[PDB]
């Protein structure tokens, strides 16, 4: 299905459009690389998940493309 229906923004600083990597911080805090309109591909900046907020969904998928076999595979419906 399709998740991602716009709700209440009217002009938004910057909408999550995906990660491109992840990594914690010497800190110990957790960052994704996620890019944004007016940043290049090597402007992308790094978010930690607590500034994603609601952002999940994206990190979840990415996190799945890195994961190795966990989600299983099922066929179209309609």
């Amino acid at each position: 299905g399709s998740s991602g229906s716009s709700g209440m923004a009217s002009e938004e600083l910057y909408e999550v459009e995906r990660i491109v990597d992840k990594r914690k911080n010497k800190k110990g805090k957790t960052e994704y690389l996620v890019r944004w309109k007016g940043y290049d591909s090597e402007d992308d900046t790094w978010e930690p998940e607590q500034h994603l907020v609601n952002c999940e969904e994206y990190i979840h998928d990415f996190n799945r493309r890195h994961t190795e076999k966990q989600k299983e595979s099922g066929p179209s419906s309609g």
